[PDB]
């Protein structure tokens, strides 16, 4: 798929707001993921023990990882589709080391959209949400293809 330039502008306009607080957004997104789809927490040996939202919110480690996650995602989105190099090491670790199926990448996509909708309603109307969904769909399609090349196809 190909996004148009106007679709990329909508994506990068709300992302610029996200970047004003990368740690806060990273926390909100991982907590939303783990609350909505508890099975995903099981993939993280470092966080598997956390029992409640309060414990998750209190975790310095979780917040640090949320920064790592959004920083990587931001690098990919800023490439506006030209992200082949960025995708390779992500794909290899998530396919071979962490063993993360495509369905769980759909779940985190849903988490990202929920948090942006809650925090940025004025910059995340219907058109902006459709553009972010398309950007994430593009991401997931390219990762599924790389998964297959790598021998996992998740
Ligand atoms: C937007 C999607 C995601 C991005 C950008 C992302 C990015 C990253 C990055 C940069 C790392 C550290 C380097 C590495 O090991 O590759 C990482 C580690 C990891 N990721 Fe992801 N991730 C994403 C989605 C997921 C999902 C959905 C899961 C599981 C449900 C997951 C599970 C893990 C695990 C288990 C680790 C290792 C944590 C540790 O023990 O340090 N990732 N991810």
């Amino acid at each position: 798929m190909v996004l148009s330039e106007g679709e990329w502008q909508l994506v990068l306009h709300v992302w610029a707001k996200v970047e004003a607080d990368v740690a806060g957004h990273g926390q909100d997104i991982l907590i939303r993921l783990f609350k909505s789809h508890p099975e995903t927490l099981e993939k993280f040996d470092r966080f598997k023990h956390l029992k409640t939202e309060a414990e998750m919110k209190a975790s310095e480690d979780l917040k640090k990882h949320g920064v790592t996650v959004l920083t990587a995602l931001g690098a990919i989105l800023k490439k506006k589709g030209h992200h082949e190099a960025e995708l390779k090491p992500f794909a290899q670790s998530h396919a071979t080391k962490h063993k993360i199926p495509i369905k769980y990448l759909e779940f985190i996509s849903e988490a990202i959209i929920h948090v942006l909708h809650s925090r940025h309603p004025g910059n995340f109307g219907a058109d902006a949400q459709g553009a972010m969904n398309k950007a994430l769909e593009l991401f997931r399609k390219d990762i599924a293809a790389k998964y297959k090349e790598l021998g996992y196809q998740g």
